[PDB]
Order: structure tokens, then C-alpha cells, then sequence
């Protein structure tokens, strides 16, 4: 029955404070880390994925970075290690190195710039498996990759008993409804924060976020409450989390989240260029939004 | 009355040349309100092929159905069209045949400018003096219409309102909440359940021409907070959805008709009619989930 | 005996009062103006141009008969009878046809999610009830709906389907149906890429803003073809100053507005269109002046 | 100081079992491009190069082996964009101080960036190399999109001096040529060549350039010299090559052309699979009927 969902919860998509020159401020970085973890009482932290400007970094930089989370935190803390690069040896070589740190298991997102067919992206999960032997998480978003994998696609993926689930970004509810019907065994993970409750009911897993590096707590009271049947209590820290999440993004969302982190007194840093940091002209909203939801 | 709950799209039955068959629409009609125990009907919507039908269709489709059916359904006529004329012709006859409001679809085809768009809403209104539902279906038409002119729509007092099918429940959950008093019913059935959890006031289906008591299930359940019960009739509903959409909806919904001796006719050309091929797994269907 | 197709068309233009119902009057001098001022081969009629999707069935046909009165006998017209409304398509074809028309043209179904077969039926359909010769009116971009090149010569393989209006923005995808259908009409009904079409080895044009503009048009299409490039392609930038400026303006009510400006009675807009808006007067005058319209 | 007008390649790069650079075959495409299909230059590290599957140390082996390959009379242009912003100004760099006569980067990807955000990414790598810059735009890959507008605010930086364009819209393409004559522009569609040439293109860079160059000058000669039903004729004839090595999968293909004529074309890198052999004879008939 538990058959693939170990790795249930609810996790942070850590993300990463740089210096003047895109080089990452590793004491920011551990106390990021131990701000989802202690602060905002999560199960883990997905770490090098899109949150955390995995795309822009160097294989040196992403190593550094798989190897201050793991000790930022305790053991007793859940591991996702995202190694997805359209580079298979950099992505081997990440996935290798993080399991070999303890990583509880790999994600990589689809290959995306390029048209590859269904069957190289399919070959390019199972080289990153057989060469790594740990377990391995699709990490779907069509938003940004502009690659969609339909039912009959994740069941030939789901096929490999090493692909144990997917985050799961897309925004499609029929979709999910589908998936999570075919594919009962395998975790879920849903990847849209301001659709949490929705993908709740849907009967994901758990989630990965960006925002619950701030929001972590309402997010685990939208997550229990509507596993609970207290729906409309649910659908209010919805509202408040939607809120947050709009005008987040109105913003920039990942230096915003890094400045509401800096209020809390993290040295959050800067983006990494070309993200520029976050415009002083937004300051103020952003006090109100802090102030108003006690962030 | 007030518009709240659940509504078949009514499906119309045609002869081989086109024409209404008035016997057949009749039985549609009653089907949905007594068998399928639903709130109100929603008439010469997409799933009625009124975008197929002439003028004249139209009104003895609007005529049909609030004569087959009881003083207290609820019943809202689609009567938008991208002619003008004709949609506040159709909107005056619906409403003097006593509509309780009128719905219309954004305006399509051409890349009408909002301003453009907004006074089709408005003129309507001002010809006819009924309550407006905006129909939004950005799948059929190209037309997104953005929170902020949501905001201007709704500004209006006779704009009481969207069907809603945009598959987009950040949005759908902004305009609950920036709209708390306007009614809100949900247009795509395969995602009922997230949409109940989500505020809507109730939805408009075409597969609740069969369907409609699972439908309302899920609608009570969902808000009696029993939601793993209510996901369960969704993983049902969408097999039936999914099935249905597979073999060309409309002339499916109908053949699942004509087997509880419905009159369900044929679905209107350029549309084809349901495929001998498909029989078995339909029977399959209706056998499996009582339909 | 049949006209040949090929040839430079006015997708014709339709004015209306303010209960949007037809002018006559005028829309006889707009098809006149397209035929002896712009010197077309001839009028694309009911075409998304005439504002047609607009319209009623009874408007429809007087549309028809009016442009059909206004032209002489050599002028060739083409008549769209692209309806959702199978029946109501098949009664337009039959009426034009009646009235003489050299071919009939359909809008591919929209709206709902049509399958192929579907489509191909609703064509064939309309050929069977009237026995006229038939041209694909492909707009991708406001139907939605795509052909494949297989599904071109499924379309193709009917010997009355003679050709396709075609206004798809691929150049790709309108080379190979050039290079497998040598027998088959193109005509072209991008406006702003008339030369482009002209060297890709399209037959001729079907474009709105030919009403204003035809004599240009005829230029790119002559100069491209005889090899004169350079001067094909200025006069291709300035076609495109003039359809950059009508689109950013509202195209059928400023198109209508530069007619008036000839002494046309071009009427308004069939509402939900808003007519022409004088804030853009000055602008439009402007572009009048520098290009002689 | 070379004015940049031409025909490139986008150089194909071949690869052993390991996805490691065949240093050897390299050469031998680079010469196939400049001798055998008599074109201009090359177009280094571009997407037909399978670049962005690369590592740093890949694309600046890339980089030199491509340039010790070729003469002075040859144009080189370095494609070093990147999402990561320090590693895209490492290689400008790297291929300035080569000698590359100018640098390209494709618009910043995979985010949302702004607008802002990608102009400043242009602006900085500038900065960082003095080089010239030519805008890589290929909405069909990035999904972004270039306004005119945003062409102005870039092409008014003087040393943002062109744009590699494969956007598929000749309005667009028409209104950029009228409002920046000034400035260079390369079109990256070898299927649409002739209607590019037309509309005032300064030239082309393409991967299928690599076996069918001497075919896509004549197309570029003769539709300026207005010869234009022949240059057409050999667009149609083009056109069968690309939709055929497309069908195929498009590098591998291009490279197994290449193998024919004796070239190491090796394979191509992963998650890229290799030419399929039930596309051989397929392969075999169009380069007989094509001659290639």
C-alpha cells in the first residue's frame, strides 16, 4: 500500500542566496535551508530545481549547493536531489555525487530547447537511473519546457520500477484526475502553490514550492484540513496563500521570496544575473503584504 | 429565482436533414429535470449545436423546452451569436417566453477589441432588460478575458454572473474571491469536484444529461466536506466524460438517451453521427455505471 | 466555357446604417470602385472581409445580388458560403451559383473541435447540393483549425475542390502544397505578404485592403514576377506602412473610411464592431496623403 | 574588420559513444562547410552544434578546433549564450581572444525573464568582451518573442550589430528590415530562403548548409539577380531535403550526409539518439536523387 510513498510531505524548493557575482553565499544558503525546515516546519527541501536558479549555475556551483543543504539539516529531514540538465554527463555526474551524499532520491526535469522525441527523453531518465541506481522523480512543467506527456507516456515511464512519481506541475485537473486514478502506486508530488488545495482533493501526495520557504505553515494546514473534509477552512488559506503568491509574482518571484527572507534576518543575497534583484519600487506592497499576513 | 445549482445543456435531437425533432427535445428536456433530477436547464448552449442552427431553430428550441417542463425550473437561454441582431431578437423572445436570465458567449471569430466585446454584453442588456451570464470558453473561442475585465463586466448590476470553463483554477479562485456576490457556475463536468471546493454556485454540463445524479453527489459531498467520497464519483464521472469524448460527445450523450427509449435522433451535419463502431464499449458504459 | 481563376481580388468590403443593416447604394460603389478604380480581376464576396459572419441569412444573399449587379460580365466572383450552418451554406451556394458565380469558397467549421472527416464532408456536402467548384478558405489564425498537406490532398483529390484561399503565416507549409498541387489555385490572402506569396508561386491574391490599394498590389505581383525584386519589395514596404496603420486602427472600418474619402457612401460597421474613431483622424489623413489613397 | 554578409554554416559537431568531441571529424566538417559547399563562414556552438547539451571545456574545444580548421578569408561568429550569464561572458572571451569576428547568444530561456532581463544579459556580455553582438531570436525553441520595439531599445546598443532571425513571420520580418536598415540580418530558416533573400536578408546561417550550400547560394544569387522561378525551383528542391532529414532527426541525418562523402561524422551526443537504420535506404535515394 505505502509501495512508492516514502517520500510523501511537503517540501521547499530551497532557494539559493549569490554574491555581486552569481557565486552562492553558502552561510545564506544553510540558514535558507534551516529557515524551511525549523521556521516553516516542512518535510523536505527539493533542492537544484527551478526555485533555486538550478539553470543558471555551473556543475561546480550545484555540487556546492547539494552539499550545504544536506548539512544544513537532520537526518530525520526528507532529500530530493533535482540533477536535470540537457547536459546526460552533468546530469550522471550530479546524480551520482548527490546520492552518493545520502539523497533520498533523484528528479530531473524533461529535456526541453530542444525537439527530442518521446523516445530520447524516455532514454535519457533511464541513463540517468542505470548509471546513479537511485530512485528517480519526473519533474513535469509544460510551462516552462513546452513538453507535455500524456497519459500513455507516464505509463511507460511509471513502468521503470525506479521511477517511483512525478512533480507535477501541469495545470490541467483532468489530467491529474487521470494520472492519479492509473497510477495509484506512484507518488505525486504537485508543484503549483497557488493551486494547492485543488491538487489536495486530487489526492496528491504531498507538494514542492517555491512559496512555502515563506508560507510553509498555511500550506500544511490547506494540505490537512482538505485531507480532513474541513474544505472551506481550506479554501481561506487559499485564499490568503493566493494572495501571497500574486503578488510574489507581480514582483519577481524568487528575489521577493529571498527578501521576505531577509526581514526574518537571512542573508539572503541577491539573484543570480540575468534575474535582476528586486526593485526597490515594489518595497513598500511588499512591507504591507509582510505586516498583513505575518510573514 | 435565484440561479444557484445544476444544470443540463440541453441536447437536441435532429432528423437526417437537420430539422428539430420538437417529440425528441420534449423528452430530452424531461429526462434532465425528472430523471437526472437537476436544477435547471441551459438552452441552445454548444451542447445543444446552436452555433449550427438558423434563427427560426433557435426559437422553437427556447419554446420546446420551457414547454416540456415545470413553472419552477430554472432555465437560462445562450442567446449570444456574432450577430448582433440576432442575439437581442433571441434575447427579447426568450425573455417575453419568461427566461429567468439570459447568457451569451464572448464574441468570436473575428479579434474583436474588449471595448467591442463589452458592449455586445452591454447592448444586449439595454434591448432586453434581463440578467446576463457571461458564457467564457477560451477552448472554442480564443477569448481570454483577464481579472480586470472580469472587474469591468461585473461592474454591471445585470451582469449577474459567469459559466465558467477556462481551465484555470488560480483565476477561478481570484474571481471567487474578487466577486464574492456574483454567481459563479462551473462549465467543464470532468473537474466538478475542484470547482465545488473552489466556490463555484453550482455548474452547467452536458454530460449531466446522463449524469446528473452522480453530479450532484459530487456537488453535496464536495460541501458536506465528504471530498474523498466526492473524488471517487469524479474517477467515475470521468471515465464516463472520457469515454463519451472519445467516441464525439453530443451524438454519445444522445445514443445514451435513445437506450432509455428517448427519441435522441441524430446529431445535426457537419457533426456525424455516432459510429456502430463504438457500440460495445458504449453498452460496456451504460452497463458498467448504470447509465 | 470557365474563366480562369488565377488573378488580384478585393476581398469586398460592406457598409452598413446604424441598425446594421445594408447599404446598398454604397456597397454597389465599393464593388465598382474595386473593379474600375483599383482595376482588380475581380470581388471575393461574403468573404470575414464583409464583416459576412455577421451577418443573416437574408443579408447574406442581398450581398450576393448587389455585388453580382454592380460588376460587368468578365469580372470573376467568387462567392463564400462558409457557414456553421450546413443547411444555410448549401441554400448561399445554391444562390450564388443561381446567380452566376464562378466558384463557391468555405471558411473551414469552427468553433467546435470538428474532426477532420468532418470537415471533409461539410465541403463535400456543399459541392454535392450545388455542383459549383469549390475553393478551402484556410485561416488558420481566427478558426483555429490547421491543414496538414495530407489532409490538403485528401481535400484535393475532389476534382471540384480547384483550389484554397490561403492565409496561413507558414511559407514552409504553402511551398510543399505549391510543390504537390501544380493543378490546384492558390490564391494568397495575407496582404502584407504579397510579395513573398507572388515569388512562392501563388495564383493570384484575395486581400481586404486591395479596395484601397490595388493598383500597388497589382505592382508587387507584376515586378516580383518578372524578376524586378527590389522595387517589388518597396512597394511591399509600403503596402505594409498603409496595413500596419488601417490594423492598428480598426482594418474594415478605417478600410470603409478611406472609400468615404473617394466620395463613397461606406457607411458604419455591423455592431459589435465600433465604427471608426477620430481620435486617428489626423493619422489616417496623413497616411492618405503620403501614399495617394 | 570583415562586413559579416553571407552564407554560414551552423556547424554540426560529431561525437563518440561518450558524448566527447571526435576533435578530428570536427575538422573535417569545418572544411566540408568552407570547401566543399563554398559558403562564408561558420556559425560556431549554434543549436545545430548540439552546444547547449554541452559542458564549458566542449564548447571551447569546439571553439579552437573550428578555428585552426579555417583560413582569414573565413567569417567566424561564436554562439556563447547561455543561461548561465558568467559562463556565456567566459566564452565571449574565449572566442574573442581566438579571433571570432563577432559573438551571437540566443534570448535567455527556460525562465520568464523580462524583457529588461534579456536586454541586460545582451548588454553585459557586451561589456564584459567589446565584441560585436548578433541576437539569436528562435521563438519556436525559447518561446520568446522580439517586438519591434524591443529590436529598437537593443539595436540602438551600437555594438548589438545584427540578429540571426528563424521567427517564421515576414511581416515582422519585412517591418525589422524597413526600421533597421542599418543593421545585419541572417535568416535561420533553410526551408524559407528564397522568401527570406527577397524580403532584404544581408544572408543565412543553416545546419542543412553543411550538404546543400552550393544549392542554397544559387537560391540567394538568383533570386537577387531576380532570376526567381529557377532560385524557387531549387527552394522546392531544397525543400525536399530538409523535410526529408527532418523526418529523420535532423543533426544525426545531416551528419550521416556528411559520412557518405568519407567525413567522420561519428554520432550525436545524448539524450540526441542515433540515426536510425530503418531510415537507410530512405537516406540512401535522396542523397542519390539530390546528389549529395
Amino acid at each position: 500500500h505505502h509501495h512508492n510513498k516514502d517520500l510523501k510531505g511537503l517540501y521547499a524548493a530551497l532557494l539559493v542566496p549569490f554574491d555581486e557575482n552569481g557565486q552562492v553565499n553558502e552561510q545564506g544558503l544553510k540558514q535558507i535551508a534551516q529557515n524551511a525546515i525549523e521556521t516553516e516546519e516542512l518535510d523536505g527541501l527539493y533542492v537544484n530545481g527551478s526555485s533555486g536558479e538550478n539553470f543558471l549555475l555551473n556543475t561546480e556551483q550545484k555540487k556546492q549547493v547539494f552539499k550545504v543543504a544536506k548539512e544544513a539539516v537532520g537526518d530525520k529531514v526528507k532529500l530530493i536531489a533535482q540533477v536535470g540538465s540537457l547536459d546526460l554527463n552533468e546530469a550522471i555526474e550530479l546524480g551520482k555525487y548527490a546520492t552518493e551524499l545520502g539523497y533520498d532520491a533523484l528528479s530531473a526535469v524533461t529535456p526541453f530547447y530542444y525537439p527530442f522525441t518521446f523516445e530520447e527523453i524516455r532514454d535519457y531518465y533511464f541513463d540517468i537511473i542505470e548509471a546513479t541506481q537511485n530512485n528517480m522523480i519526473i519533474y513535469a512543467i509544460p510551462d516552462l519546457t513546452g513538453v507535455n506527456i500524456s497519459i500513455e507516456q507516464f505509463s511507460e515511464l511509471f513502468n521503470h520500477e525506479k521511477i517511483v512519481g512525478v512533480k507535477y506541475t501541469a495545470p490541467n485537473f483532468f489530467l491529474l484526475e487521470r494520472i492519479r486514478k492509473a497510477f495509484p502506486d506512484k507518488l505525486i508530488l504537485s508543484g503549483f502553490d497557488e493551486m494547492l488545495v485543488q491538487a489536495t482533493i486530487s489526492g496528491v501526495d504531498g507538494a514542492i514550492g517555491s512559496t512555502y520557504n515563506v508560507n510553509g505553515r498555511r500550506a500544511r494546514k490547506i494540505f490537512d484540513l482538505a485531507r480532513q473534509g474541513q474544505i472551506q477552512e481550506a479554501y481561506q488559506l487559499q485564499h490568503d496563500s493566493n494572495d501571497i503568491i500574486e503578488t510574489v509574482l507581480s514582483m519577481g518571484i524568487y528575489p521577493t521570496l529571498k527578501e521576505i527572507l531577509r526581514h526574518r534576518g537571512i542573508d539572503a543575497g541577491l539573484p543570480k544575473r540575468p534575474f535582476k534583484p528586486f526593485n526597490e519600487a515594489h518595497r513598500q506592497t511588499l512591507d504591507q503584504l509582510i505586516a498583513k499576513y505575518d510573514l
